[PDB]
């Protein structure tokens, strides 16, 4: 029986590459001349972003976004946590997700269920392994998970047979 995996994951370089292009880009904007801004990536998972404002941060956000998209990174994998405001200014913490949760992990195996593929699935760990009695099968469930609604991006990779 034919299996592959189904993951949601981020390359660790890439992802530090375009905060780096975010630090670097905020440096050549004009409206940022002089002002105590930065992208901050920690652990390899959270993005602290910080500015004085919150329209700043804001900003910040769009310029995040699109230097991960230009590393080839699906932003939907951004979790933005409440900017929180003090005296010293503005800071938001963003999740970049990765890894496929147990509360995920059900959700990816109801539809399948729901889609009433021919499909088994099955959990480990942080990935969702899917196997299937033939190929096409396991492409049916692939179209399918592509074209879902799911709050985390997906790639598919570990085809074994």
């Amino acid at each position: 029986m034919p299996s592959f995996d189904v993951i949601s994951e981020v390359d660790k370089h890439e992802l530090t590459n375009a905060v780096d292009q975010a630090n670097r880009e905020l440096d050549t904007r004009f409206d940022f001349k002089g002002v105590e801004a930065k992208f901050e990536l920690e652990d390899g998972k959270v993005i602290n972003q910080s500015a004085p404002s919150d329209f700043q941060v804001k900003q910040m956000t769009d310029i995040l976004r699109a230097r991960l998209l230009a590393r080839g990174i699906d932003v939907r994998c951004l979790e933005f946590g409440d900017v929180e405001t003090n005296l010293a200014g503005a800071r938001q913490k963003v999740t970049v997700k990765q890894g496929i949760e147990q509360k995920q992990a059900k959700q990816l195996v109801a539809k399948l269920k729901e889609a009433k593929l021919k499909v088994e699935a099955q959990i480990n760990g942080d990935k969702l392994r899917v196997t299937g009695k033939k190929r096409d099968d396991l492409q049916d469930a692939i179209a399918v998970l592509k074209k879902a609604d799911f709050e985390l991006p997906l790639q598919f990779d570990n085809f074994r047979d």
